[PDB]
């Protein structure tokens, strides 16, 4: 008897920690320690998917004496309208109602075209440069920040101002840095709302300003803009890096994709499913029980914390035969959980899929000799950031 303690060690730079796969083999749910509260850890696909659709399991904390959180986690929960369990139903419903129509089929088709041209240009710049090159700086970082500039209607150079703010806001190791970074985001967004009130364009804040004959306050609109800025590029950057690394590890699949770029949607779904970095603390969706819930033989009690391991569930052999293998020829794969499921299902997921498809349609056809310029083991996953990620990806080609 030894209580498992999150985060678990992972001897590889990607994948699922061995201890978490061991727990998955024993059963769907286990009690574990963490750096803070103890929590229920749910690791099997069926149970994670069921619990993500359970309205009794919510982001907000219902407890009278709530455990202390990092500034970074507090900001993340507040951006997601989860900071007050009594107002979360109305506030979260409004948040999704206001953001979902900002990603319309008209907008996504226009952005798909612009994204494809931008990838072409980014890869031409890359191909013309002298290796070794940092792929993270010149490709992974550049496409999703371009997209956020487009969503917000700001000059592309603005991403040189805001490009580190998601990392800084979500730095769990430094509350002062987290809070100072978030104030920069807030000031920038309030400036942007005031500009869009007199100079609107085809962009998200302009649409929110016009919503309900201007019924929303500038603070309400800036709040939603802050969610788009802080959630809308960093995780996509991380998936471009993880997808590149996964494809570099699987040369037979990589050659399949280079030969037939029509395999890119299937590759993107495998990248999302398998793309887990380091100790994988970002591949856990946190919840609190607002009512008692039974999982198998186990009772989750009102007030308990729950970690839904979407990463482990996406590796679950019960849901994906040979679940640890990258295979873009899977026939009718189950829907992975990398965008979540249920009430808080990723709002940007169709846009994120368009970005990743445009990149991986092109990458290995444009740079067939691309490969790491350093050992994989030298790549360092940043455990202190809620969103993890690598800081650099040196390549040659
Ligand atoms: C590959 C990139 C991405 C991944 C892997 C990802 C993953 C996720 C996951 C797992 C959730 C659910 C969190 C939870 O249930 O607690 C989520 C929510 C969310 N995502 Fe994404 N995301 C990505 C890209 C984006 C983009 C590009 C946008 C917008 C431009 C975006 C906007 C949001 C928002 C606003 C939420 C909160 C939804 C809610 O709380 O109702 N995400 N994302
Ligand atoms: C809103 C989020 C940025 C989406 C989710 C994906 C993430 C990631 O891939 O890094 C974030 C990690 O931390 C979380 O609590 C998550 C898992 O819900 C995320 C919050």
């Amino acid at each position: 008897t030894d209580l498992p303690r999150l985060p678990f060690d992972n001897p590889d730079i990607m994948g699922i920690a061995p201890q978490m796969l061991a727990l998955q083999k024993e059963g769907p749910i286990a009690r574990v320690g963490t750096a803070g509260e103890d929590a229920w850890l749910v690791t099997r696909y069926d149970e994670v998917r069921t619990l993500l659709a359970d309205r009794r399991l919510r982001l907000s904390n219902p407890n009278p004496q709530p455990s202390a959180k990092s500034a970074a986690r507090a900001f993340m929960v507040a951006l997601m309208a989860g900071d007050d369990h009594e107002t979360e139903p109305a506030r979260h419903a409004q948040m999704r109602s206001l953001l979902i129509p900002r990603f319309s089929t008209r907008r996504l088709r226009l952005m798909k075209t612009r994204i494809e041209h931008h990838v072409d240009e980014l890869l031409d710049q890359l191909a013309a440069s002298a290796p070794p090159v940092d792929l993270h700086r010149v490709l992974s970082f550049r496409l999703p920040t371009m997209v956020v500039c487009d969503l917000l209607g700001v000059p592309l150079a603005d991403r040189e101002r805001f490009g580190q703010w998601a990392r800084g806001t979500f730095d769990q190791s430094d509350n002062e840095h987290s809070a100072n970074t978030f104030q920069q985001v807030v000031d920038y967004m309030l400036e942007l709302v005031a500009r869009k009130r007199v100079e609107p364009g085809d962009d998200i804040l302009s649409e929110l300003i016009a919503e309900k004959d201007g019924a929303l306050s500038d603070a309400d609109i800036a709040h939603l803009g802050n969610a788009v800025l802080l959630l809308g590029y960093e995780t996509t950057i991380v998936r471009i890096d993880l997808g590149t690394l996964l494809l570099l590890r699987n040369p037979v699949q990589r050659a399949q994709l280079a030969e037939d770029p029509g395999l890119a949607p299937a590759a993107v779904e495998e990248i999302l499913r398998l793309g887990v970095g380091g100790k994988g603390s970002n591949a856990l969706i946190p919840r609190y029980a607002h009512g008692d819930i039974t999982v198998g033989e186990t009772v989750i009690r009102t007030g308990d914390a729950v970690m839904l391991a979407i990463g482990a569930a996406n590796y679950d052999d019960r849901a994906f035969p040979d679940g640890g293998l990258f295979d873009l020829t899977r026939v009718r794969p189950r829907s992975h959980l990398a965008f979540g499921h249920g009430a808080r299902h990723c709002i940007g997921r169709t846009l994120a899929r368009i970005e990743l498809t445009a990149v991986f349609e092109r990458l290995f056809r444009r740079l067939p000799d691309l490969r790491l310029a350093v050992p994989e083991e030298s790549l360092r996953w940043q455990e202190h950031r809620i969103t993890g990620g690598f800081d650099e990806i040196p390549v040659t080609f």
